[PDB]
């Protein structure tokens, strides 16, 4: 089956990037071409939809250091991104609300992709959502987390997007979200492009979809702009004013 590969990234505006990402999710109609989107964000902390900013991050350190706060539309915990972090989102038709199985199948895809790069990894073991590593939504290179993910479902559509640490500043990560995380490049000598290419092939093989490069539609673009103008660009959305 043919998919859409969207190489669609606004690294200098994380809030707009997130607007793009709900936009593609919400524009999706059951039976549409499944979407695989790759993107990076400059220095940024992205918190879960339901999180209290000042409980989860050092907002004073962040402002002092020019790190953008951005709230995403999926739940889950807070993460630090920079240009060393590769993000990706998968939107597909859905006939059920079995989110566990979604994470399971996307993690298989990620594991297959990393195998291509010579890196052995598994999904974490634990259900406890509050713990920092080894969750079933994490991907673990042994004891170290190298990737986390969040997702959402509605009638007819699912979304699952993930942040992979390729060559992220792990010291900035630890400072802003206040030994357990690692970069992919701590294990194998690879570029972001090589990682992206492995993920394309791995997701294609695992999901049996051929993701061909495409652009966003006028409808997807206009919704993203609306979501940004009315929501993602605002302090109320991000800070929860
Ligand atoms: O590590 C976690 O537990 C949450 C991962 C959230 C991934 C999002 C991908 C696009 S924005 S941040």
């Amino acid at each position: 089956m043919e998919g859409r590969l969207l190489l669609l990234e606004t690294p200098g505006n994380t809030r707009m990037s997130l607007a793009y990402d709900e936009a593609i999710y919400r524009s999706f109609q059951y039976g549409d071409k499944p979407i695989l989107r790759f993107y990076r964000h400059d220095r940024s902390v992205i918190i879960g939809y339901f999180q209290v900013a000042e409980e989860e991050v050092d907002l004073d350190y962040m402002k002092k250091n020019g790190i953008m706060l951005a709230r995403r539309y999926t739940g889950g915990g807070a993460v630090y991104h920079d240009l060393g972090d590769l993000n990706f989102s998968v939107v597909r038709s859905s006939d059920d609300m079995d989110i566990t199985s979604m994470f399971r199948t996307m993690n298989e895809a990620v594991v297959n992709s990393l195998r291509i790069l010579g890196l052995d990894a598994r999904p974490g073991e634990l259900n406890d959502v509050s713990i920092p590593v080894n969750k079933k939504t994490d991907i673990m290179a042994g004891e170290k987390k190298i990737m986390g993910a969040a997702g959402a479902m509605r009638k007819g559509a699912k979304l699952w997007h993930a942040a992979m640490l390729v060559h992220t500043d792990l010291d900035m990560l630890s400072a802003v979200l206040k030994e357990r995380v690692a970069n992919v490049t701590d294990f194998v000598d690879v570029s972001i492009d090589e990682v992206r290419n492995a993920l394309i092939r791995g997701f294609s093989e695992t999901l049996h979809i051929d993701f061909r490069e495409d652009t966003i539609t006028e409808k997807e673009e206009s919704l993203a702009r609306e979501l940004f103008d009315k929501k993602y660009s605002t302090e109320e959305w991000n800070m929860g004013l």
